[PDB]
């Protein structure tokens, strides 16, 4: 594999005082949110000489 | 005997990154000693008379 991701999330807001007869109400809102990592390769041998 | 042998070993290597397609991958190796002591003689007796 080449990465490997992973999630999170949040939301916001606000609480307001509102009058009897009128439309001012606040609203609510949210968000997602993706991060990465990587992978990568190594190595590491041996050799040896025919009359050793 | 007049002398005592003993022995060690020891060896060396390194790990690395590599690709796909490539050869670079590295190798080890080895290596021993050797160490000495001694050994030496001492004495004690007795001596005595006839009519003693």
């Amino acid at each position: 594999i080449k990465t490997v991701d992973y999630y999170s999330m949040d939301g916001v807001g606000k609480a307001e005082w509102i009058a009897d007869r009128a439309s001012d109400i606040p609203v609510v809102g949210l968000a997602m949110e993706k991060a990465t990592t990587t992978v990568h390769l190594a190595g590491i041998g041996y050799d040896y000489g025919l009359e050793e």
